[PDB]
């Protein structure tokens, strides 16, 4: 308990599923949290469901929106004081092979999944370096950052990019003594309402040729590894990849 | 707090350095612990330094000793009840290139670092499967399981072996619904009394071309990732590698 | 000899350095080659230096230019018949950390290094599937696709993207029986006239803490692995990463 | 043609399947070859099938036999002159999970697959260093060196060991300017008479959930990457992993 004492976290895509579980456990461990999402309806309800505005607030933002990133860091500092912790969790999927990806689909997915993580990482380093915060940037980088999927071409590109860009940022922050760590988290298949809304999706993901455990994960599985990485417990972990996938990548 | 409620852990090489830190944090999180080591003098003192014999005990054992593994699981069950958690941390180093490794050095190091982890993993699966324990085997597998070191040839062999053997065991346990997870932890350079006893060793390990953070870790850095992996917080993590190395492998 | 009998290859950035060496060895092994580059002065001289217009031609192209990719495949087919082989070699570097990367630098580098490899791979699959050509797409994906560099943030993002996007494409082509393979090549540091023009670059690259061989490579080092991947010798290799780096990533 | 001009190669387990194909292509490319195997009936027939005793000979040897390794290098030097090239191909498999592996099975498999590769690599470095031979050690390290298989526990241990031990040897040889390269080759599933003798093996290996190409490879698939690694074409490749697996590890 109090594993995130004094921390101030931004969690992009924090209004549902994995992001909301990360936000929930972060508040339970003593962090102040600003969650982001595209929809005020979802986001204001989500913040209130977790805690008071002294614990957690919502900021409406598309991660692809560069100017919005400045507003987001300014709003979080105004509410909670200097930001110590950034979880770049916002992402979209296109269910196309490379061959069948349109240029419009390619640009839209990279704008959220890659540009957004770049904008957040770049700004996070500038705003959180050299303040003795034990600062931590956690980039969501998928099992699709390790292995290909024939029907997730653009998503694979974005997650590979996040995986190695995060190492670059980890190294620069370490070498310059910035007191900022950067790591990637790689979820396998996770049961969310969105999976539950697609008939047969969980059953397909639970086949042993996909997930050896024969079931898929829950959002708290990703929340717990994020608490470790945001905490000072992980002060020697930087430039690392943390996989939580039911054995998906082990075979 | 109470993150290892009800757990019963064996930690090999648990009498000093990283193993002792893992044992200390495991007891602090509510686990019963049996630590092993070659020397009764070190081991009985270490157990008493951490807690009462109702919390932690010592069992004298060389991990290379196959028959001793049976005695160790029997003694732990007699003291604390069924074992839920095994940390295979016992290991030795030979400071020779492959070229300059004698056959006697090769066999001695593999007996501890590889045979020992095999004997512990094999027995752990048999003893901890199908009991609803949330069982977890944590194999120590080094940054030397990912990258070569020209003067650690046999050690590199042993750590590569542990890395991939652990995936095999993770997959079999997952596919057979055994309720046993197997993961590897990969420390970079860690400050211990043994490092402190070698003049200039910490300074060499802290050079940026080795450890980008410009310093080395402390035993608690490895203890915290082991608490996560032993706990039910990591119930969807199996067959994964967890690196805590100050950026060593990121460059 | 004749290891690329009947092959028709496009090599982007084929007018200089690594691309020119690949083109030279491809023509030697019996391939017909279209090389691309931004500058017709360089490109027309380069094609004539290697062979006759029945062996090798130049097509002026920026790999970021989507419409130009269509014209490039059309021109290659007109000159040499159906394309069997694509080497996505064109690339640029920005020598900035993630922190210091401007948005204009980010967008410019991703346009060439990521968008261009996507446009080439997508069009390559569409044009070379189901023609019994033994088709092969070779993506240049850098050692910077495996490890971070603190001063190559955008470059690392682009090379990690190419690494995993290529696996996606490899799998879709294999599962659909397209007779198209996709693989990545990961050069370490290679001596080119351009490296010769950067004072101290080769010397810095040649430090044992960077390249263990204590020297950097030459363009033919990359040409020879590309001949293997373009040829039918590699008909069971798809979704693989081929590193030629002097030991850079082994430590 | 003549890609292995002047080379003198030892190929362990060179009398059947993959080893025999490597030997066949090595002789075709101008190498002198000593093949090893346990059975003189098979070995003498295999050598005569490929070439004359001035091109290729057989030496009876179990790779687990340390004293026999000395006699093998002595016999090869006597027949062909100084050895330039070693392919550590000899291997055995036990079809047991870690849980089900007997100690006798463990020790027997490690004696061949790990001890034998150590004995060969160590002796190879000692005999081929500092002779200007362009020396090359190629270690067979399996897709089972990258991913687990629930029913290949000891095999996975041995192949992970070879993978990382080879990086250690590569680095020491590079740093000491020995003119010795060390690399690993990782075959996927390969059709051999031995696979043909296991009912349903090829069919199981050919499922898209195992090999995405929907078929397995042939021995020449491994021979061609070994020619590249033995030749001076690969003079900048050391400490690298070369996977030829039909897409097995890409998903
Ligand atoms: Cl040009
Ligand atoms: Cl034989
Ligand atoms: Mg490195
Ligand atoms: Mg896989």
């Amino acid at each position: 308990s109090n594993r995130l004492d004094g921390k101030v976290a931004i969690i992009t895509g924090g209004t549902l599923g994995i992001g909301l579980a990360i936000a929930t456990k972060f508040v339970e461990e003593g962090a102040k949290v600003m969650i982001t999402g595209r929809h005020s309806d979802v986001g204001e309800k989500a913040a209130k469901s977790v805690g008071t505005p002294f614990q957690i607030q919502f900021f409406q933002h598309d991660s692809s929106d560069e100017d919005g990133w400045t507003k987001l860091f300014d709003a979080t500092e105004k509410a909670f004081g200097p930001v110590s912790t950034l979880v770049n969790n916002a992402g979209i999927a296109v269910n196309k092979s490379v061959e069948e990806t349109t240029t419009a689909e390619w640009r839209k997915l990279l704008a959220v999944n890659l540009d957004g993580v770049f904008f957040g990482t770049r700004l996070g380093i500038q705003r959180m370096k050299n303040k003795g915060l034990g600062a931590s940037i956690i980039n969501m980088s998928s099992i699709e950052g390790f292995v290909g999927d024939p029907s997730l071409g653009a998503y694979n590109a974005s997650k590979g990019a996040v995986r190695i860009m995060s190492k670059s940022a980890a190294l620069d922050c370490a070498l310059k003594d910035y007191d900022v760590r950067v790591n990637t988290v790689h979820p396998g298949y996770i049961k969310t309402p969105l999976v539950d809304d697609l008939p047969g999706a969980e059953e397909a993901m639970s086949q042993r040729t996909k997930t050896p455990m024969g079931h898929i994960g829950e959002p708290n599985d990703i929340a717990y590894i994020c608490v470790y990485l945001a905490s000072n417990e992980s002060k020697f972990a930087t430039g690392s990849e943390f996989v939580v996938d039911g054995g998906y990548t082990a075979q």
